[PDB]
């Protein structure tokens, strides 16, 4: 009863954690698909402090944690001083790509475009900044696709930033169709407990 | 309705972030009574990261932070190198002491043994780390309870850090004091919303 009560604070407090992970999560991903920057910020901050809390994940949970990071580095792509891999030479965007690899889901034709799309950008990013010669190494360790590797490679050695094969693969049509996905999970998230339950009170007093 | 579908959603994320903070300051509370310190900082974390993803506190949530506030400093209160205010010259123990006697809470006798015992031990870490300087400073800041005055300023003048005055009025004996007290707070709770039903899917697998 002593040591039993204290199992059962302890199971209950692992369930509340895992409603608030899952909570947060979705919170994150409308964030990312609303445009709203600073609450994604926020929310990637509490959703951090939450995971560190926890010692069990289901594979849903774990699932949805990928996710949430690809979005993270997606959102840094742009700032090449971040570093999320032991490597600090992956740049962000290369990070996201290797999640975006590695998640279980469907490679629909959006997933390839969606990667496509990164791969571009992660050499458009190092090009737009100068980093030419950081860009052949993004490039070796990404296209190591034929018709769109050699053009590529050529821009590279043109060093031609503001080249117009960016602008028609822009890193605003990446982030557009990397909305469109976030849309269609959230569109079958099936749901959180904390989201279902608030959404109840709020309607209660309308 | 566009406008209108994300003022809802926006609603449910308050009201889902208020039952978080609830449910982790609780969890704070029962941390700090059973000792479990490496759970106190990590939730303690957890707590501060959802404070800054709200907007809006009722007076019972506000309440419930100085607490928990008070708490973290009792806890730092022998890491005189934490600087919990503006000014850098107030002790850890100094700005609870602040909190606590600024909490909205009945001013019973146990009330003010921990004050009592937290003015002690102000001077207690300070002479215990040899800073007898920072003790009068301290003692300035506090004592400016004639009997223990006078006592207190003798010892800071003796320099005598292992005085039997501060092993009757020990630390141990301070956080005893606060742990009754926690104890009270938790047991009229009122029971959270998280709490309760990640409780029931517990018992709902016995």
């Amino acid at each position: 009863e002593e040591e039993e009560d204290a199992g059962l604070v302890a199971e209950a407090e692992a369930v509340a954690a895992g409603w608030m992970l899952d909570f947060l999560c979705l919170s994150l991903c409308r964030a990312f698909r609303d445009g709203r920057s600073e609450d994604f910020r926020r929310t990637r901050n509490s959703a951090e402090a939450i995971i560190h809390g926890l010692s069990s994940l289901t594979a849903c949970q774990l699932r949805t944690i990928y996710i949430c990071q690809f979005l993270t580095r997606i959102a840094a792509g742009k700032t090449l001083d971040a570093q999320f891999e032991n490597d600090e030479r992956i740049t962000p965007l290369e990070s996201a790509l290797m999640i975006w690899g590695s998640i279980e889901k469907e490679h629909d034709k959006l997933h390839e475009e969606i990667q496509n799309l990164i791969k571009i950008q992660a050499i458009a990013v190092c090009m737009e900044n100068g980093n030419f010669k950081e860009a052949e190494e993004v490039f070796e360790r990404i296209f190591g696709h034929m018709p769109f590797k050699s053009k590529l490679l050529m821009i590279i050695s043109q060093k031609d930033t503001f080249h117009s094969f960016f602008q028609h693969f822009s890193y605003n049509h990446m982030m557009e169709k990397i909305k469109s996905y976030v849309n269609y999970v959230l569109s079958e998230k099936s749901s959180t407990f904390l989201m279902k339950a608030a959404a109840k009170v709020v309607e209660s007093k309308r």
